[PDB]
C-alpha cells in the first residue's frame, strides 16, 4: 500500500495542476488531472491555433522513443471539443516512467476558451476505458498492469486553499491524507465515477440523481432547471452572460449541502463552496455552484467537495472512497 | 431621411435586431457589427452545440437562392451563398455566409441571443470581398447616402436603433465632430488617450458596436488598473469595483481639434447591490496591433455615432438622454 504523488499546484481555488513528462529527455507539461475522460494528451509541435501559441508544445522529433500512429481522433468534453492524433511514447508520471498511447493534440478550437484562460497545457485522463478498438487502458490501469504499482487505486488530496500543496497519489492509500474511516460506495455504470444519491439542498430534494465525481471541475455543478429553484431567496446573483455567482461571504441564508448514499451521508458546508472574490467595504465571495445540463438529474461533485473529502478511485474493487482530508499534513 | 433597425438590449452586453433572407423571408437576430464586414448565419446544415436552438438558414426554402459554396474561414467555418438579404425593408441581392461551424463566436454563441452577424465594416475588411450593405444600398440608388449611425440606449428600458441612409436629429445634442479614417478597414481613427497616469500618442481607435466593452491592451489595462481599486476575477475578464469609486479617472480622447471624455458612470455597470453597490467595469485587455483600442458600446452609449463611407469619417455627438 506505498503511494506515489504527483505534486498539484493550486491556482485560486479554481484548478489544480501537476507536472508530468513525455520523452526519454523527459518534455515537462502541465496537466489537469480529470476523472471524467480516458486518455492522456498534449499539444503537439504542429498544433498551429491562437490558444496552442502559448503552452508547451510536445516536440515527436526529439524523442528517442517516440515512434509514430498517425490515427487522427477527436474527443469531446463539458469543456468541450479537441483533435489531434495517436502517438506511442514514455510517459512519467510521479517517478515512473512506462510506454504509453497518447494524443498529440493539433485543433483546440472547441476548447477555447477554457484552454487559453487556463494554466495547463493538457489533460490526464483518469477515467475508464472505452470498449473500442484499440482505445488505451487509462495510465493507472496501464501502470498495473506493468507491474509499476501494486493496486489499479488513485487518490485526491486538494488542500482548503492557496497556500498549500494538493496530492494525486497513484498506487497506493497514505493514512496521512485524511481522518477516521474511508467510507466506500459502489458505481453505478463504468465510462467514468459516477455514484447514486439523494441531494438534499435547503429546500430541494431528488431521489436517485447521479452524481460524476469528477476533479477537473472546479466546482458543484447540477442541471440548470433544479439551480434556478436552488438559487432562489438566497440573496445569490447572476452576473449576466458569465458562469458566475456573487453573494455575501457570511450569507446566513446559504444551506448545507446533503447528499446521501444508500448507508452514507456527506454533507458541504457554504465555506467549501465559497471563494473570496473582493474585499473593500464587504467581503465578496463566488459561488462554486453552477449549471450545466448533462443527463437526466446529473450533477458533478468538483472541487469544492474534493477539498473537503479526501477521494480514492479504486478502478480494482469499482468504488470511490470517502473521508474527512487533514486540515493539515 | 434614414431606415432604422431596432435593437433590443439585453443586459447592456449585446444588442440585437431582426433581418430577413429569402423571399419566403425568413427571419434571424443579429448583431450589427462595426468591426467586421460580412453577413454570417447559421445554416440549416450546421450542427454543432449552440445550433441547436437558433434560427438556422435553409436555402432549400428560398426560390431567390444562387448557390455560390466557395469555403469561408479565427475559428469560424462555412460557405458562401447568395440571395436577397431584407434589412429595414430595403431589399438586396447579397453574398454573405452560411456558417456551419460555431467555435470561434463561442466562449458565447450559445449564452447569446442572436442567430448571426451582420458586419458594417470596409470592404478590405471582407473574407471573399463584399461591397458593405450600406454601399451596395447607395449604389443601387435604394437610400440617399453611404450613411448609417447608432443609438444605443443607456439602459434595457428602452430600444436603440441602426438607422441606415441618413443622420437623423432625433437621437443627438448639439454638433457632430468628426473623425477622418486613418485606413478603410474598420471605423479606425488616430487619437491621443489619456488614461490617469497613462498617456499614449497617435493610438488608433476602433468604433465598434459589436464589443461591449472599451479595449486596451494588456499591459497598459493592468496600469491603469494598478491603485484603482478594481479587482480582476480569477479565469474571466471581469473587473469589479465599488460603484463610487471616487478615485476612478474620466477617459479622454483628443484629435487635431475636438475633445471626447468617457466618465465612470459610463464604464460601469452596477452588478451587486446587498450593503454596498458594486460594479463590472467594462474596460477588458484585448492585444491587437500595437496601440490599438476598442471604442465599444461604452463609447457609442454617451456618443451617437455616424459612419460615412462617402468621406471615409466617423461623427460623434452627445446621444439625446431621452427619445
Amino acid at each position: 500500500n506505498a503511494g506515489d504523488s504527483v505534486t498539484l499546484n493550486d491556482v485560486a481555488n479554481v484548478m489544480y495542476y501537476g507536472e508530468a513528462q513525455i520523452g526519454d529527455n523527459k518534455q515537462k507539461f502541465a496537466f489537469i488531472f480529470d476523472t471524467g475522460s480516458a486518455n492522456l494528451w498534449v499539444p503537439s509541435a504542429q498544433c498551429n491555433t491562437i490558444g496552442c501559441k502559448t503552452k508547451n508544445l510536445y516536440d515527436s522529433n526529439k524523442s528517442k522513443t517516440y515512434e509514430k500512429d498517425g490515427t487522427k481522433v477527436e474527443m469531446n468534453y463539458v469543456s468541450g471539443t479537441v483533435s489531434g492524433f495517436f502517438s506511442k511514447d514514455i510517459v512519467t508520471i510521479a517517478n515512473l516512467s512506462f510506454p504509453y498511447k497518447f494524443i498529440e493534440v493539433t485543433d483546440t478550437n472547441g476548447f477555447e476558451p477554457a484552454y487559453t484562460l487556463g494554466q495547463f497545457d493538457g489533460i490526464v485522463g483518469l477515467g475508464w476505458k472505452d470498449l473500442s478498438i484499440g482505445s488505451v487502458d487509462p495510465v493507472v490501469v496501464e501502470l498495473k498492469n506493468q507491474n509499476k504499482i501494486e493496486q489499479a487505486v488513485f487518490t485526491f488530496y486538494l488542500p482548503f486553499d492557496d497556500k498549500h500543496k494538493g496530492y494525486l497519489t497513484i498506487g497506493g492509500i497514505e493514512d496521512r491524507f485524511y481522518e477516521g474511516q474511508l467510507t466506500y460506495e459502489k458505481l453505478n455504470h463504468d465510462l467514468y465515477w459516477q455514484v447514486d444519491l439523494d441531494l438534499h439542498f435547503g429546500n430541494l430534494t431528488v431521489e436517485k440523481a447521479t452524481a460524476i465525481v469528477d476533479s477537473g471541475t472546479s466546482s458543484i455543478t447540477a442541471p440548470t432547471e433544479f439551480l434556478n429553484k436552488f438559487f432562489e431567496g438566497l440573496d445569490v446573483v447572476k452576473i449576466p452572460f458569465l458562469p458566475l455567482y456573487i453573494t455575501t461571504c457570511n450569507n446566513p441564508k446559504l444551506p448545507t449541502l446533503e447528499f446521501r448514499s444508500a448507508t452514507n451521508v456527506y454533507t458541504l458546508e457554504p465555506e467549501y463552496y465559497l471563494q473570496q472574490i473582493f474585499d473593500f467595504g464587504i467581503s465578496l465571495c463566488m459561488v462554486s455552484i453552477i449549471p450545466v445540463d448533462l443527463n437526466k438529474n446529473t450533477f458533478i461533485l468538483g472541487d469544492p467537495f474534493m477539498r473537503k473529502y479526501f477521494t480514492v478511485f479504486d478502478y480494482d474493487n469499482h468504488t470511490v472512497g470517502f473521508a474527512l482530508a487533514k486540515k493539515k499534513l
